[PDB]
């Protein structure tokens, strides 16, 4: 592996979707074939499962800019306000 081609964010956030998706899928299971399975693991996914998005959710936010710090650079200095060049880096860049 080089330091080349378009960066990801959705495979890269395991580890801080580790208890997240732990937590869908044990609820996946017990919310088998269930009455409206989304809902039943919506629900299960506040019973222990607000923190553990979360820590989700901070991946897809970080990486976002750790994308943007990583690939981009010069399309996207220390202090912007949603630049162009910058979207539009990232938007290739940044698959």
């Amino acid at each position: 592996i080089s330091e080349f081609a378009p960066v990801d964010c959705k495979g890269q956030c395991t580890t801080p979707c580790e208890p997240l998706t732990a937590c869908k899928e044990k609820c996946a299971e017990s919310c088998e074939t269930s009455a409206d399975k989304k809902t039943c693991r919506r629900n299960c996914k506040k019973a222990d499962c607000e923190p553990q998005d979360k820590v989700c959710d901070a991946c897809r936010m970080k990486c976002h800019k750790a994308c943007r710090a990583a690939n981009c650079a010069s399309e996207c200095p220390k202090h912007e306000h949603k630049s162009d060049t910058c979207r539009a880096c990232m938007k290739t860049n940044c698959k």
